[PDB]
């Protein structure tokens, strides 16, 4: 059947009153506050808080996705003068929606790698894999393209596999046998506002 | 029974990004892309666009609760190769939370009320009675709160009845026969941020 029982939050809320998370209702009220709505379970009566007579839930700090992705509750519908239940106690769960708030973060450094000298251009040096802790499954918020720097111009890199390749094909060894790449993560599929992350790789030349 | 099938969303929405609505879903839905979501009814395909793969509805325009305040729509899923549903069509409501938005205005304004030259100091003039667009029944952004200007030592107002009163016992008709007072209403209780709207009420002392 069809998932309705469900309310939906944004993580990392920035506004000071409480956020307003739906509403619980019983069909047979009548609009005459007779019904004593309360909530039960997962931050019930911390985070969440409920208006027993009209069912208004709000959230009162702030939640975090990348810490917990949903929360189980429970709702009672009492009658306010006998508190006896004129619904079934319910499961129903707050699902806590994602944000890009998570910067890529190169994680398995120091990065080196290496090439043969006088290699074509094109050569694949090494790989580097950024991480985003954002929701992959939902928005470009853990989408992520690679890139250098405008002012480099002896490695290129795919933008969306993030592997090192060489830009010139006269590396000569005895020149210069050491470089040092800065490689860059950015979130959005690289649009404006996308957030990045960056590490340095060593790159060194052989015979 | 529990009322879940609804979606909610703020008005007045000014950012770039689409609101999230919420997300249609079947529980026969095994994770494998063989479902077609789709919406129908009011806003359908217009305001609000579904994505197919993962159930996923998107506001794409600002929502206006004083114009619009819950859009019916239906939900389906179909089966991606023979589109054939595989659940009834189930109606869902997305309702639309009011903010304070609205100021209040005096709609049967100005109007005139005398009193009697003389009289104590409290007597009750007349009544007036501003109104705010916004939702009484969720939060402060209708309750009103009535005050005079700075510098008005001839009437008052009670705040919560807005019921004008003398605040002087020498009314003299003689000495002055006509004032121009100015009332003014303010929403959210009268806390700062509230929203204002004044009238110019004519008051006359009679015999
Ligand atoms: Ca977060
Ligand atoms: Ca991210
Ligand atoms: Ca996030
Ligand atoms: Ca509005
Ligand atoms: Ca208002
Ligand atoms: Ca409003």
């Amino acid at each position: 059947g069809w998932v309705w029982n469900q309310f939906f939050v944004v993580e990392e809320y920035t506004g000071t009153e409480p956020l307003y998370v739906g509403k619980i209702h019983s069909d047979s009220d009548e609009g005459d506050g007779t019904i004593k709505y309360t909530i039960s379970g997962e931050g019930a009566g911390t985070i969440f808080l409920i208006d027993e007579l009209t069912g208004d839930i709000h959230a009162t700090e702030r939640l975090d996705r990348e810490q917990k992705t949903f929360y189980t509750l429970r709702a009672q519908a009492r009658d306010r003068a006998t508190n006896r239940l004129l619904e079934p106690e319910s499961e129903f769960i707050i699902k806590v929606q994602d944000i890009n708030d998570s910067e890529p973060r190169f994680l398995h450094g120091p990065y080196i790698g290496s090439v043969a000298e006088l290699s074509p251009t094109g050569t694949s040096v090494m790989q580097v894999m950024a991480s985003d802790a954002d929701d992959p499954t939902y928005g470009s918020s853990a989408r992520l393209v690679y890139s250098v720097l405008d002012g480099e111009h002896h490695f290129t890199v795919d933008p969306k596999t993030g592997v090192i390749r060489t830009a010139v094909p006269d590396l000569d060894r005895e020149s210069q046998e050491r470089y040092e790449v800065v490689i860059q993560a950015t979130d959005m599929a690289g649009q404006l506002g996308g957030l990045s992350g960056s590490t340095t790789v060593t790159i060194v030349v052989t015979d």
